[PDB]
């Protein structure tokens, strides 16, 4: 082509190079606005002599119609065809080839259908005409949308003939059966067959049955079916599409109206995980999730007031149970876990102790040492002990990301106040932490040495009988750690105290313990020669 193409020449977007759906008559691009780096969806059109005028209404309708449930259209552009684009809000075309797990949620489905039937209700006075698989996708917040108006007009002063030749035409080039000519009716029936395409004769309710075999024939209109089908037990019975109407009535309601919003997305997680799972991405990652972890900052605001605290632990579980499942994060969400860890809840740290190993990596590292740990260590010096152990035990999952002076410095204070602990429980894990984390501090073997013999004759000298035993055994894991020079000049004396312990069960176990130590060193020795 000779002309210069107004996408290469001061255009508003970039496009990435490989269309994600193709069409006869668009193709389906991802592209981000320039200005904004906004993410938009640019659709391409395949003009040509014949299509020309279909791809021409296509444009006017998407820059004149105002319709909720439509694509969000943002520009077009028509002077260069090859530069003949429509831009919208960034969509997501419908995964017909994973239909067989969505399939799986009739919830789901039957809520994204709901979403097709409020768009076709402010669609009533025009013609869609085009109504197919290729009609849907999904916005960013997971909700149905609609594209294709290449045959879309108004049914105010409307030739039937005029309109019949476009949908032919339209129709023929598609490479698809022309459901009907009637402008009255083909909006029934192409409904029809996209309801029975969404829903297999076994999944689809008994008592929509009739309805659908209805619209399918053309017998009665979109706006019929749609009174029909409220008034069903299933549309009734579905959780989901009370929920959403909820969900989009959010920033209408005042706080307490939210909360009971959020309380009732709790009671469904609680009573019917399932039906939140198997839907079309997008509902829960950036729609429930983002919404819930609004609510959940001010009531961690509202926390520091000495309303709704004891909300904290459930909505926050359901946050970090979501954001993980689906591996989404909301901006913030950083912000959101520092805060719940400086809020001075057990029950809190509880759930945050649990989710931290997870954490680790939406949260990055320097802000995990920086903004979480000193947080997540004060919990050794907590009242509780159940607290203090549970911190205890999550020691080794977040070692990864500390500093040298945290892991160098600071964490062994800590772990030889706790190896003194109140509680035996907690006595007896530090010995095996404290084992576990000795190879991955920054210091020499010799220290290390002293660091182990030293923990070790501490635990070996307890009271009780379990922090004993816990000590034997990191000795016998410990074996590889030590050279036969340190079980010489120091190790042997820390375990054989041991066989003469109080404990019998103690003395059976250090015996065979230091029967191997001696048989390490025995062999070493052996196998020295140089006289």
């Amino acid at each position: 082509p000779l002309h210069m193409s107004i996408s290469n020449f001061q255009f508003p977007y970039t496009i990435e190079e490989t269309a994600i759906t193709e069409t006869a008559l668009w193709q389906c691009f991802d592209g981000t606005r320039k200005a904004d780096s906004l993410p938009v969806t640019v659709f391409k059109a395949k003009r040509s002599p014949e299509n020309e005028s279909l791809i021409l209404n296509a444009v006017h309708k998407s820059k004149i119609l105002k319709i909720p449930g439509l694509c969000t259209v943002l520009e077009t552009f028509d002077s260069d065809p090859q530069s003949t684009f429509i831009v919208t809000e960034r969509v997501v075309p419908f995964p017909w080839d994973n239909l067989g797990s969505l399939s799986q949620n009739k919830f789901g489905v039957e809520l994204g259908i709901s979403q097709l039937l409020a768009t076709l209700g402010f669609l009533k006075n025009f013609v869609l005409g085009t109504l197919s698989k290729d009609s849907v996708f999904i916005n960013i917040k997971g909700e149905w949308v609609l594209f294709g108006l290449e045959l879309c007009s108004s049914k105010e002063g409307l030739s039937a003939f005029e309109f019949a030749s476009r949908a032919r035409s339209y129709y023929n080039i598609i490479g698809s059966q022309l459901p009907c000519e009637d402008p009255n009716t083909i909006d029934s029936m192409g409904l029809g067959l996209l309801i029975k395409s969404l829903m297999a004769p076994s999944c689809l309710p008994k008592d929509w049955i009739v309805n659908v075999n209805m619209i399918s024939d053309g017998k009665i209109t979109i706006e019929n079916f749609r009174k029909r089908l409220e008034n069903t037990e299933t549309w009734r019975s579905n959780p989901l599409i009370n929920f959403y109407q909820e969900l989009r009535e959010l920033h209408i309601k005042d706080p307490q109206g939210k909360l009971v919003v959020m309380s009732n997305l709790e009671n469904l997680y609680l009573e019917s995980r399932e039906i939140f799972r198997n839907l079309t991405p997008g509902m829960i990652e950036n729609f429930i999730i983002p919404e819930l972890c609004e609510i959940i900052k001010l009531l961690m605001t509202q926390s520091i007031s000495s309303n709704a605290s004891h909300k904290l632990v459930p909505f926050l579980a359901i946050v970090l149970d979501l954001t993980s499942e689906t591996n989404t994060f909301p901006v913030g969400f950083n912000d959101l876990i520092t805060q719940s860890f400086k809020l001075p809840d057990r029950q809190v740290r509880f759930l945050l102790l649990i989710y931290l190993p997870k954490l680790i990596g939406p949260l990055s590292k320097s802000e995990i040492s920086s903004r979480i740990y000193p947080h997540f260590i004060q919990g050794l010096t907590d009242s509780d002990a159940t607290l203090r152990l549970q911190t205890l035990k999550t020691i080794p999952c977040i070692v990864s990301c500390l500093t040298e002076r945290q892991l160098n410095n600071e964490l062994l204070r800590f772990l030889a106040k706790t190896q003194v602990d109140s509680d035996v429980e907690i006595r007896t894990w530090t010995v095996i932490i404290i084992s576990k984390i000795s190879t991955i501090l920054s210091t020499s073997v010799g220290n290390r040495s002293n660091i182990l013999a030293t923990a070790f004759t501490k635990s070996l000298k307890d009271p009780q009988v379990k922090p004993r035993l816990a000590a034997l055994y990191g000795l016998e894991k410990s074996i590889e750690l030590f050279d036969v020079n340190t079980i010489a000049n120091k190790i042997l004396t820390v375990i054989a105290p041991g066989l003469l312990d109080k404990s019998p069960i103690v003395r059976g176990r250090a015996k065979i313990l230091f029967e191997e130590y001696l048989e390490k060193l025995e062999k070493e020795a052996q196998l020295i020669q140089t006289n």
